[PDB]
């Protein structure tokens, strides 16, 4: 009497992360008539995007937080459910997955939800240079101090720029950024000592190098004008690129057997499916390019594959008349 | 300035100024590349009255408004736009040559040279042919849909017609029924349905009518029913046209080394065809046909082209 069992609250899909890719997935899933839950912790990467520069249909000064509010409202309108919480763990239970969510930043509860499918859409977050007063960084990060080169390189064209990079591998970006502007000063923020070979290459390109810790970003109305270092060095710059790496929001999947990883990223096929038949991965979490358009299309593909699977397993709806 | 753009070798020419092509043009211009968008007008997305499911946009946004908006953005970043009809693309080694018909009458045929071509010309759905095609246009894209994944939700549990000309196309009834069981199949006089399929439709309760459609009934773009030439009248508030598509790909048929899957182009994960200088986006490439997918394809193709050109270029050094 296996099929005799009372049906448990089992979602068709749970979308982990309510950002660009996750909300796209949620819109599609709900419009496929599927029961889906979006879990969103708040204050993610796209929330700090002040100007989405390059997305068909949207003005290039649209902030990410406005897209999130718009798309969350659309997802709910079509029938998706939203839970504000922090995903802690995903466990494989065979025909379903179990998702533990931390609800409440303090005095937290840990409800567990069951689902046929999981869409991992939790993305990443860029590391920022750490100053005693982080608000001085936040006043410029995402405005004129950029974290993405393909997003904002055009808006840096031929300006005096700082590249903030903590490793020689991260300093390598100077030799890509120079496409947009040759006027690059490299700042390591006291994080690593640059070797002789790289110092010589930077010098041959004319990119000044300063290794002392940054103490203050100068500017007004979110438009940087320069940078001060703890050793007294002061420089002029109207823009910059932070290339200090990222934190990947993937901890809740590290226990899943049968998942193929590429470093911290998940490897997917052409429908955004991982090697696990019940797990999809979108956007910044999957191996590939990190853009809004890419994440949104991933959500489309994942939701469509899930609908195809569920539809194909269902009984036909007949017309009685 | 036709002669101004003739003697310049473009970094990329975008064929088709729809969803995928304008995405590519926006990225190409913002990569500081010189690109040309060639657009004939009145494409598939132009007939989309409501983009239902695209992050950031109200679900009643018409495609023509997105096209106007994104064409303006592409031009703002530095893309060039030519209103014309791509006739041919020729492989000349390190560059490609693109011939464009300019002017519907008394036409000129400028030929442009470029390092890369982005094929973004999409498809167009076949429509049921009536003596008065305006009767179809009054409902097509409003309540008579051409895409199931786009509009299925908006058909939920409504009385619907499936217009299908082959048994393979009638198969869609057994997918559409997910959204609504109240399906009537209309073959529009195009095919005689075999016995096994007729029995399956009858067993599901989906009525079948094989007579040619003569009129769509309704008001204010809202269907209310359909009339057939044999006098049959039926009630329906929505429908799905499943009659196939014409692919806008003829200008690529002379290129050796392109991998085709039927009429679609096979691409890798950066939307590149098997030809290293040709990318294919959206409805033309093998894959899912949605705005989001086409827009992302444009992102990927433009990024690969920038990577190729930049990596081939000399460093920009700072002379103090
Ligand atoms: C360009 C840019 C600009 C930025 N600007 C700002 C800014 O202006 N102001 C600012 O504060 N930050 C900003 N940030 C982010 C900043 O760098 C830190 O990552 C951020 O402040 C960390 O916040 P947090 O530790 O509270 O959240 P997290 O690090 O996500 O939270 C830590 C822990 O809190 C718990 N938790 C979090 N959310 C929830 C929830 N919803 N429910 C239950 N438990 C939860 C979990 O146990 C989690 O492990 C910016 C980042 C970038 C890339
Ligand atoms: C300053 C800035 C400017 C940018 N500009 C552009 C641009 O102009 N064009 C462009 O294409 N891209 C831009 N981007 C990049 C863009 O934001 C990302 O590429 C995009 O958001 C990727 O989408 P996602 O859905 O993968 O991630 P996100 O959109 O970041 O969404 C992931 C979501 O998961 C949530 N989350 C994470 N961990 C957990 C957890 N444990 N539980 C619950 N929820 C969780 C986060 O809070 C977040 O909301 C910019 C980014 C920044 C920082
Ligand atoms: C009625 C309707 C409703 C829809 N609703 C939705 C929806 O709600 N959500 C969704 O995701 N999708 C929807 N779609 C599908 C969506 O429009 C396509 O998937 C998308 O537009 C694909 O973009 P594309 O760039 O590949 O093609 P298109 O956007 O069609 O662009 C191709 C362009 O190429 C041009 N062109 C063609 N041939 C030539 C030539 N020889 N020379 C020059 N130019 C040429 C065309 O005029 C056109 O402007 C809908 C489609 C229709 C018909
Ligand atoms: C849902 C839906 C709704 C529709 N609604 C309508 C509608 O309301 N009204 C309507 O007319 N159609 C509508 N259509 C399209 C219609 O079905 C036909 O495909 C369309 O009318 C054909 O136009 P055309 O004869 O210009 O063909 P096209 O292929 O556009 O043009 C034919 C020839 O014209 C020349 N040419 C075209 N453009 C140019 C240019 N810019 N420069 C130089 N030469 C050029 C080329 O040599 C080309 O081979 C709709 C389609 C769909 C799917």
């Amino acid at each position: 009497k296996n099929l005799d069992a009372r049906l448990d609250t089992v979602y068709d899909a749970i979308v982990l992360g309510g950002g660009m890719g996750g909300l796209s997935a949620a819109i599609y899933l709900a419009r496929y008539g599927l029961k889906c839950l979006v879990v969103e912790k708040g204050r993610g990467r796209s929330f700090w995007m002040q100007d989405l520069r390059n997305y068909v249909g949207l003005d290039p000064d649209t902030p990410g937080r406005d897209i999130i509010t718009h798309s969350t409202q659309q997802a709910l309108h079509w029938g998706a459910d939203l839970l504000r919480g922090y995903v802690e763990d995903v466990t494989d239970e065979g025909d379903t997955l179990a998702v533990k969510v931390k609800v409440g930043k303090k005095d937290s509860l840990y409800p567990i939800f069951r689902t046929k499918y999981v869409i991992a859409a939790t993305g990443i977050i860029d590391n920022l240079p750490q100053l005693e007063d982080m608000q001085n960084v936040y006043d410029y990060a995402g405005y004129t101090l950029h974290v993405c080169m393909i997003c904002d390189g055009f808006d840096m064209w031929d300006q005096k720029a700082v590249l903030i990079a903590g490793t020689e591998g991260q300093i390598n970006a100077a030799f890509v950024l120079n496409w947009f502007t040759p006027y690059i000063t490299v700042l390591t923020h006291g994080l690593c000592t640059v070797g002789d070979e790289m110092k010589a290459k930077l010098a041959d390109h004319g990119y000044p190098l300063h290794e002392a810790a940054i103490t203050k970003f100068l500017g007004e109305d979110h438009k940087m004008s320069g940078v001060e270092l703890v050793d007294g060095t002061v420089m002029e710059a109207t823009t910059g690129l932070i290339n200090m790496g990222s934190v990947y929001h993937n901890h809740y999947l590290k226990g899943i057997e049968g998942l193929e990883w590429d470093g911290e990223n998940l490897v997917t096929n052409d429908m955004a499916q991982t090697s696990h038949p019940r797990i999809f991965a979108l956007g910044d979490l999957k191996k590939g390019l990190n853009q809004v358009s890419v994440a949104v299309a991933d959500g489309t593909l994942a939701a469509t594959q899930i609908w195809r699977n569920i539809r194909r397993a269902s009984e036909p709806r007949k017309w009685i008349h």
